[PDB]
């Protein structure tokens, strides 16, 4: 938490690439140059996107840093951020930060970006109800329960995850930019109260029905639902099927292991327009 003698930058900051970042931030000549706690205390901002950083060890001695631009590095461990109590913006897109528990005490964090991190558990974000901006695109998330607590969010991206249940978003009325494309969403009722939306994306959903028994004359309830709960009429039905609301119907004279349908609905929420479209797969059992 502090250094008590002038100390080589390369001593404090174990990663070479991070040492080099600190040297450039402080305008030092070399990584072997002695630094003081007073100089480390002057660091408000580190911009080191795309800098091949494997570890931010030594960052613990920068008590005043409020902004970290660390996108496009190779970080796995953020425990060195745990006690940076003034952190306000933290950009970690394209790393491998999987463990979020170190964010717990960052009560000033307003903007967090963790795109493409292989994240599946975001329950540790329950400790950041003050968050206003949250990018979690391109991860492995299914359960967004904790997001119901993040009621200050005006920006949220969850595109390219494996979310079906969007109920946790319903009360998040501050949302202005919401990115939900490439999930598993069939039902938009949760989004109906988001009257402040300016930007909404709902492209390319994939829904999977629980298996049913094949029948030569198959009847399957349509489950794709607009914000008002109404069923979205399908646009293409597989295997020469047809639609008789509320049901999709197929003549399947031989067994086949699946049918499907594709849907599309232009939707308006708040001030925002989006194309909700996707497909529904119905596996069949012999």
């Amino acid at each position: 938490e502090t250094i008590t003698v002038p100390t080589p930058i390369k001593q404090i900051f174990s990663d070479d690439a991070f040492a080099e970042t600190i040297k450039d931030n402080l305008k030092k000549k070399s990584v072997t140059d002695a630094v003081t706690q007073n100089e480390l205390n002057s660091i408000d901002q580190i911009i080191a996107n795309n800098s091949d950083i494997k570890s931010v060890q030594g960052i613990q001695y920068l008590p005043n840093v409020t902004k970290l631009f660390l996108n496009g590095n190779k970080l796995t461990d953020i425990k060195p951020l745990a006690n940076l109590k003034n952190l306000g913006w933290l950009f970690l897109d394209e790393n491998k930060v999987k463990d979020l528990s170190s964010l717990k005490d960052l009560k000033k964090l307003k903007s967090l970006s963790l795109e493409h991190n292989g994240i599946s558990d975001i329950n540790g974000l329950v400790h950041l109800p003050q968050l206003e901006s949250l990018y979690l695109g391109n991860n492995k998330i299914t359960d967004i329960t904790v997001l119901s607590r993040l009621t200050k969010l005006d920006t949220l991206s969850l595109e390219d995850n494996q979310i079906r249940r969007i109920v946790p978003l319903a009360r998040l009325t501050k949302l202005q930019n919401l990115y939900l494309s490439k999930n598993h969403i069939s039902d938009l009722r949760a989004l109906r109260g988001l009257k402040n939306l300016d930007v909404l994306e709902l492209f390319s959903q994939e829904a999977l029905n629980k298996p049913i028994n094949h029948q030569s004359n198959l009847v399957v309830p349509n489950t794709v639902k607009n914000t008002d709960g109404s069923l979205v009429t399908p646009e293409i039905i597989s295997d020469d099927g047809d639609y008789e609301k509320p049901n999709v119907k197929w003549h399947l004279p031989e067994f086949t292991n699946e049918v499907s349908f594709i849907f599309y609905q232009p939707v308006t929420i708040g001030k925002a327009k989006a194309r909700f479209h996707g497909r529904v797969t119905q596996p069949l059992k012999e």
